[PDB]
């Protein structure tokens, strides 16, 4: 860390200098080539940027720690997991997928959840998503998926969105995508925060014990903050009002001592069970339903420290599935296999050179011993002047590590191969439709409506008639009902029911809206709509504040202008900024054709009405509260609408609404 | 251009191959290192990205041409300007400033307007903005400005916005920024489209004639589409609903044969007049008011062709003020001077190599003769094996070009220097406040309110009390009234009036809302809100369509679901997508819930349109009554109520030309 | 390999001048490191780091190795209390341009007339060299110009050479078979300057680290004993000694096979090796090598000598004059060294080179 809180300005080689005026040939003359102060500073500026990540360019990170719950020697040789209460430092970066840097956090996308464990046996990276399955079955197809999903290559439109022809052309021609597509079209596509989503390894990996035996595994990071998601119409506004929503949320949670947490869990099954669940476990388009393999809680992950410099830490972190440790191994998942190559190659693009592992954020916490030398940006001075093996001149050091010496990584010895070299897909990968259906069946009826509506939204923006038809064809194979309902929005006849993959199986834990109340409401945001006219209004506010802040909530008091007790103005305020909204009684004048030069017309009411329509806990607190609602057109008796005089009783009622989080009775269903 | 409409997939060296399945050791086995098809494909993908531009990362471009109006040999030696009707191909890229490459078009920012003329005497670039003045007086300060304006370096928040502490800390400590800051806080910060904004070179340059004499000049690109701008509350929504708005607009305008145009103009003054207008012409924080130097129309710039590959053309275009031709020269503007270094250096970052001028979009349209050699990505094979000067072994070719031979570029011979080498600011650059005031005085009273409101918005997001106070101090020096009204929103006392720079001078042509109706309404967008219940509703729509489309407007008929005659659904629709909004009579039911769109959407669109100052109207019989339900005043300016389709259009089209109805916005007291 | 120098790396106390060569250098050395390092953070390489703290607002770039704590990297700021501070003449010990420096006149791309004399100083330089040094210089030029294929170029070279010295042009023109052009005396003169001559700068002030090769043999047991004794003496005076023989063993540093005169500052043959210098061949080294080393050493102007009894006679066989400067004939080991060490200091014996 470099401190600049005191001192005189220096060049990068420590020579004291100034940087405010160019060196000129006379007071009104031209600037001089010999002005090295100028050129060193501008050169640095001219070269600040580096290529953004090819995918997951928009993201944010934090420091934390992982704690093991046990000695897991019975299942894996992995050292960071070998003792109860063992502590490994971590760094995590969350992201979207398609958007470039600067795109909004709250676009609809798959989300990245990438974890580095700086273990005492090397860096170990789990590079996963908030969705447990992926669009495609072979890594060689990645550029096709990504080209089709990103902006059209002729005009670069649309940013951060699948709502255009090519994406759906791809989805409709590459049915493997149905599963992930359904997930992305659910609320999983628009989580309320990084903290309110899970992490998944997606692929099957292997746990490996010192005796050389292996089990097949799946990583699950279960959120201790619970699952929650935005509604579309809200997410669109948020993208405009606050592109930085998710990163501001994570930053804030951590500043206030509310570091988010996840249970790091695995499903563990036997090598013999590769095909025992009615699908191939090498297929990254499938889940093992919790019904057929329960989760084992391995330890706790908690993020509790923000970075100091975003660029140096978050932008420069370079994850790799190739960052593996003794005790874990890969599987023959043809998607995972290709990933191994790509993440090592791409860092050359991003870093411009081969010594990217020497960046502080990418360094391990243990010593490095090998014969890698030179390359641009070499930061070490190696003492061993015989960097070859085998040598005698350095006494055969560094020594080869393997299964039996030095605690080397080693491939699971059980793993075998047979047959021809082939560029052919396994027939066991061929069912693209059952699991999407399983997923759909497992969502609440409102959740299902939302998903239909997301699909209605997107497909209607697909210009091509033919592409729309092929989309309907694929959707129909998952559910005729879904096809019918979607087809209705784009004025086409759904094709005739095809029941080859229809079924009524459900699975637990995939539903957001059906996962019951949040386990905590700490850090949720409450907006209090007040005024500077009635002296009573601000007093009501102040009292709500003390009561609500005591329960860990984040409180914003809104009024026409700022002053003591007021956090923001109506001008800068919006419903998307809040999880619940409270109007204090004394502000009734503002909600009734009244206008002000201090905010746009109708803003105070607009905030409230928006909050209500998006399914949020809304309420009026005070005496005439009965009446402010009829003016607002909000039903007094409605679920999650709150009307009370007793401050203590209002909070108590409201806090129950915050836990329910979304009031689903306000949304129309099909017929 | 590379055609891929037919044929079999090849590697980059033309060997036919597949790319859909990895080569595996057995049908359920691991992938093989020897799979060259896989690695070549993924390597390419892994390396597709290049660094975004250090500033102006978010932008879009188009091809066009420039036509000269005359032989301008009397003012400049510049060949592209030496004959009436002379055509030079151009490429232009417009941009915002602060945002990274995926940020919304409709953030509040200064805008880039960069033009390449591929002249028959070399490429000539004019790298300008939509605002004629810049924040700072010395290039050496550029990283300070940009660091403070971009996201905070600890968390990278906020994207594309000046609405945070560091920006205003800088603005308040570096008063030179007042002028640009006022512009950016006006509607100039949020133009309706690239087509509805002007371009400026900002710096004074020099025209130079073959005889060696020079005049001082300022470039102005005046929009033939007129000036128009969004309102803040609308811009914010648009950023979410359509990050791509400006680029969509420009693309569409060009696809439909409505290529935007600009008159390329200059102000020409004498070397003796450098200090004759009460400010130093080397100061890029000042304008020459039109009152003191009229504009001369030099020629016409028109964009009429979209690129084929965005990356290859728009992303890779590399502008430089260093791309100068015989007939133009620089001035001692300390901001301009630094820019010369930067733009040559930065392309190494972006291109990763020194041969960036060999990219098709950067190549000139004339031959190249020089002794530059080698470098990564060298695409030429040079025949001259004696690349030094002076040589005899290549007969002293290439020949030196200068004033009197070969039509060489040459520095204006009149230019001189004197005094000491100094790192000091000229005292003539010291008045940071008058011109902002001139600017503010020249806006309509509503435009003034909007500017105050933009300032109220941002300053209220500045967490630090001390910074807010220092902002008020600076604002106060421009106008006490402004300080007072801004201070009111953040609950502080404006400091006592300081009249050193106050005055009532006005200048023409800087106002958007006061610039009269639009000279054309072609390409403007009209949303028609209809329904699939009443059969009458869609018939009304269809008839409006024929009438409106006839006048060059772009029409969208909105209904609950898609079908013949319907362009988009209520679900995907929003007021920000339209310049004006029409409800057909037969849809009244909808304005008084459905699983096919969010609650209240159809009315929300209409109400939004009205509140943002747009021409709104109901067309039909019971039109009288749909408005009272909507709470929109029937007699109100730019509200339209008629039964006669032909009369409705005729009335509505007048509203589209007025564009914004400013009577709907509250003013201070 | 990674060290990256820059004349722009200047400190308080020094400043540049308006030398048009120096001026351009300032640009080039900052720019080129981008090529070499592939990125803007080259000053962060250990070898390029300073030994004092760094305080500035440079940020990001590929290969950024710092984690900056100052989250307000702009000037002017209040949010980091106006830090880091501007340094100049009167504060923080800032660098500053010499305030005396001034400019005047037009912006020009013209060469100062004061730069126009290209010929006097070369002449001054030539006049200041010993006559052998002059021969060597003529000979270097003869060597190079004769490899220049083009007749026209050769003529133009003579033209330029002539303007420095007609003598030089004549002598050089002799080797390439052309007529030197007629004397042109505009810049001729006889001024000399001190300290620019190598051969005329007298003996070396030290001979420590100079290399002496001792040519011995493994046949005569006497030969290796002579060597070992020379070694102890010579190594005592800080010289680096190599004993050469047909094969390696204790006391032998390298074989005739790997040995050459260029590897030594002076050469000594021990008496007991005379057989080797007299049509005799071996499969352990190329024909004539032992004598070739000695004869080369002599012909290149090096101190050569035979040490022992039949020393008088090994030289006549080698065709090296016994009485010649820097040729050493002695039996007393102590007096041989003492004599030889004087030759090493003289370093080159210039009497063995023909003049025009
Ligand atoms: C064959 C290519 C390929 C394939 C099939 C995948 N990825 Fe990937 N991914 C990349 C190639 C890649 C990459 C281009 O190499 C990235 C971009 C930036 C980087 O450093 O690696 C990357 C970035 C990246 C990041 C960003 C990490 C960060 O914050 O720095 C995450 C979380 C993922 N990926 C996760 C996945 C998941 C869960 C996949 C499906 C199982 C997946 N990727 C398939
Ligand atoms: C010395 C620093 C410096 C200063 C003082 C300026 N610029 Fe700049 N500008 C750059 C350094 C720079 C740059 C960092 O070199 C960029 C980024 C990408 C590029 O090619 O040049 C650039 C980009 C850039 C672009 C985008 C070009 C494109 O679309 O590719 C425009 C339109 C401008 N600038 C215009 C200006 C104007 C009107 C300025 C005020 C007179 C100005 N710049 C001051
Ligand atoms: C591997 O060892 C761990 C170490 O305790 C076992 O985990 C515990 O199992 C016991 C017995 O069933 C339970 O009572 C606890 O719930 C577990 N404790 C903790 C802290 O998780 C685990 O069951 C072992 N697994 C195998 C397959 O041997
Ligand atoms: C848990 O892991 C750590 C790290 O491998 C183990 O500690 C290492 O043990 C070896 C001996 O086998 C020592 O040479 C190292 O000094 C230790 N490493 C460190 C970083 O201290 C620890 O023994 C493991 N526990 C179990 C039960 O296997
Ligand atoms: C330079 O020459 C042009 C070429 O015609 C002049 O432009 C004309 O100016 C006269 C008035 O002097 C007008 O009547 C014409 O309509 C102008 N034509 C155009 C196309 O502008 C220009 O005035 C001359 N300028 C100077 C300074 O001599
Ligand atoms: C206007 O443009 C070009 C500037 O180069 C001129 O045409 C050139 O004229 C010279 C004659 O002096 C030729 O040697 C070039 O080869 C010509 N080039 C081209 C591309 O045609 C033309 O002279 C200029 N016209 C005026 C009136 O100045
Ligand atoms: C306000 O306008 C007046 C009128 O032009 C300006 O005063 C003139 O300034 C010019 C340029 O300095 C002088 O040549 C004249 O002598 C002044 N004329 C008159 C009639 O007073 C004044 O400079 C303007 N002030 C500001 C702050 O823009
Ligand atoms: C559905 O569930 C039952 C019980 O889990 C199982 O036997 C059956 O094979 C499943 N079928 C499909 C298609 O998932
Ligand atoms: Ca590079």
């Amino acid at each position: 860390e470099v401190d600049d809180s005191t001192g005189y300005l220096t060049s990068d080689v420590g020579g004291p200098i100034q940087d405010q005026t160019s060196l000129k040939a006379g007071i009104r003359g031209p600037t001089l080539l010999e002005d090295f102060m100028f050129r060193q500073k501008i050169q640095h500026f001219d070269h600040e940027r580096v290529p953004e990540r090819a995918v997951h360019a928009r993201g944010a990170g934090a420091h934390g720690t992982f704690t093991s719950y046990a000695d897991w020697s019975n299942i894996t040789a992995a050292s960071f997991l070998n003792a109860t209460g063992k502590q490994t430092p971590v760094f995590v970066r969350f992201s979207t997928v398609a958007g470039s840097r600067g795109s909004a956090d709250t676009a609809r996308d798959v989300h990245g959840f990438a974890t580095r464990f700086y273990t005492d046996e090397g860096n170990f990276d789990i590079v996963g998503n908030n969705i447990p399955v992926f669009f495609i079955q072979d890594a060689i197809q990645f550029p096709d998926l990504i080209h089709s999903v990103k902006p059209r290559p002729d005009n670069e439109i649309p940013q951060a969105a699948t709502a255009h022809d090519s994406a759906w052309d791809f989805f409709s021609q590459q049915p493997s995508t149905m599963h992930t597509l359904f997930w992305a079209m659910s609320g999983h596509g628009i989580p309320r925060s990084y903290r309110h989503m899970d992490g998944f390894g997606v692929h099957t990996f292997r746990f490996v014990k010192d005796d050389g035996s292996s089990k097949l595994i799946k990583w699950h990071f279960k959120s201790r903050q619970g699952k929650a998601s935005l509604v579309w119409e809200e997410a669109q506004v948020l993208s405009g009002k606050n592109a930085d929503f998710h990163r501001q949320d994570l930053w804030d949670a951590i500043e206030s001592g509310n570091g988010p947490e996840w249970d790091v869990c695995v499903q563990i099954v036997d090598e013999s069970q590769a095909q025992a669940f009615g699908f191939d476990l090498l297929d990254p388009t499938k889940i093992i339903p919790e019904e057929y393999a329960p989760l084992t809680k391995l330890g706790l992950l908690k993020l509790d420290r923000n970075p100091t410099n975003y660029f140096a830490e978050t932008e420069q972190v370079m994850f790799q599935p190739g960052h593996i440790v003794r005790g874990i191994d890969f599987t023959e998942d043809p998607l995972l296999q290709g990933r191994l190559f790509s993440y090592l190659d791409t860092q050359l693009n991003r870093n411009g050179g081969p010594n990217f592992e020497q960046l502080p954020i990418n360094m391990p916490r243990v010593p490095i011993h090998n014969n890698n030398r030179d390359g641009a940006g070499q930061m070490f001075i190696h003492r061993n002047k015989y960097p070859y093996t085998p040598n005698t001149l350095n006494s055969g050091y560094p020594r080869q590590a393997n299964q039996n010496a030095g605690r080397g990584f080693f491939t699971a010895p059980g793993r075998t191969a047979s047959g021809a070299l082939v560029r052919e897909v396994s027939p066991t990968f061929n069912d693209h439709w059952s699991q999407p259906r399983l997923f759909f069946n497992s969502l609440t009826p409102v959740e299902q409506q939302f998903l239909v509506n997301a699909m209605r939204f997107e497909i209607s923006l697909v210009k091509s008639e033919e592409v729309k038809k092929n989309v309907l064809t694929q959707l129909n194979r998952v559910s005729h009902d879904v096809a019918v309902r979607v087809a209705a929005a784009i004025g086409l006849g759904a094709p005739d029911a095809d029941d080859t993959y229809y079924h009524n199986n459900k699975t637990a834990g995939v539903s957001i809206v059906g996962s019951g109340p949040l386990p905590t409401i700490k850090t949720l945001r409450v907006g209090i709509l007040a005024t500077t006219s009635e002296s009573s209004a601000l007093d009501q506010a102040a009292q709500l504040r003390t009561r609500l802040e005591k329960d860990g909530l984040v409180v914003t008091v809104v009024a026409e202008t700022l002053r003591e007790g007021v956090d923001q103005t109506y001008s800068t305020a919006d419903a998307t900024g809040f999880d619940g909204v409270v109007v204090v009684d004394g502000a009734a004048a503002l909600f009734a054709t009244a206008s002000s030069p201090l905010f746009p017309t109708g803003r105070p009411l607009q905030i409230f009405v928006d909050a209500y329509r998006w399914g949020k806990p809304v309420g009026v607190c005070g005496g005439k509260s009965s009446e402010v609602l009829d003016a607002a057109d909000v039903p007094e008796d409605g679920d999650g609408v709150y009307s009370e005089e007793s401050v203590d009783m209002f909070v108590e009622e409201f806090e129950k609404g915050l836990a329910t989080f979304r009031f689903t009775d306000r949304f129309a269903l099909d017929s």
